[PDB]
DNA sequence: CCTGCCAGGTAAGTATCTCTGCCCCGACACAGCCTCATACGCCTCACTCTTTACACACACGG
């Protein structure tokens, strides 16, 4: 919406980089997920027409745009001049943008999201007209779902590397069999493996 | 212990090239401008058969 106040679009974009509980569980089969990446690294920014808009809300945030400026001032590699804003006071229709032209949304540091604007049209009925649900993700890709590699009847809850039983190196196991190729009879490691929690983005967001 | 003329056979002759040193050279670098010509390279696009996933359907059989 043209008054939706960015940091509202930001808080609503359903990516899976706002998931993926970190940490390696190689000796902890049953571990409480302490913090999803959404909670930990709340910093993010929108790049729009030279200017940056940094999510300065949530003072556990930081300035991800800063880094870029650091090498646009020294050793100019294209891109000339740059600017930065706060993204919190700024709402939509406060910008000076092009349509159909790629712009950036970087959240969680390295996930990059292109923010092409398809078209600006005035409000008209035959739509919701609501405000609560208004960001309104109306299309999504229906991605593929990574299933377990031992059995094919469940999804990939666990990703293991350097395993001692996995044919492939990054091997995706459902929780059932993951508990059965490792962690035997007391929940103690078998062989060697680095097991990380997998979110299976075909399922989420 | 040598020495030689004649017949027969043969034969002419005419008629109808591969190195090898060696002086007197072209083409290398490389300088700016400059215009158009040629080559390379790299990522974005296409597509195409062949699976790949996934909601749904439909007998099937006793
Ligand atoms: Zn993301
Ligand atoms: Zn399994």
């Amino acid at each position: 919406l043209g008054s939706q106040k960015l940091t509202q679009l930001r808080d609503s974009i359903r990516c899976v980089s706002d998931l993926q509980i970190g940490g390696e569980f190689s000796n902890t089969p049953d571990q409480a997920p302490e913090h999803i990446s959404k909670d930990l690294y709340k910093s993010a920014f929108f790049y729009f027409e030279g200017t940056f808009y940094n999510d300065k809300r949530y003072p556990e945030c930081r300035d991800l745009s800063r880094t870029i400026i650091e090498w646009s001032e020294s050793h100019d590699r294209g891109y000339g001049k740059f600017q930065t804003a706060r993204m919190e006071d700024f709402t939509f229709n406060d910008l000076c943008i092009k349509l159909g032209f790629p712009y950036l949304y970087c959240h969680q540091g390295d996930c990059e999201h292109v923010i092409v604007i398809t078209d600006i049209r005035l409000v008209h009925h035959d739509d919701c007209l609501d405000r609560t649900l208004y960001p309104l993700l109306i299309k999504k890709h229906w991605l593929w779902t990574r299933k377990c590699f031992v059995c094919k009847m469940y999804t990939a809850r666990w990703v293991t590397n350097n395993d001692s039983f996995a044919p492939e190196d990054p091997c995706f196991f459902c929780d059932v069999c993951f508990r059965m190729l490792h962690y035997d009879s007391e929940g103690n490691k078998l062989g060697e493996f680095l097991a990380y929690p997998y979110v299976d983005p075909g399922t989420f967001n």
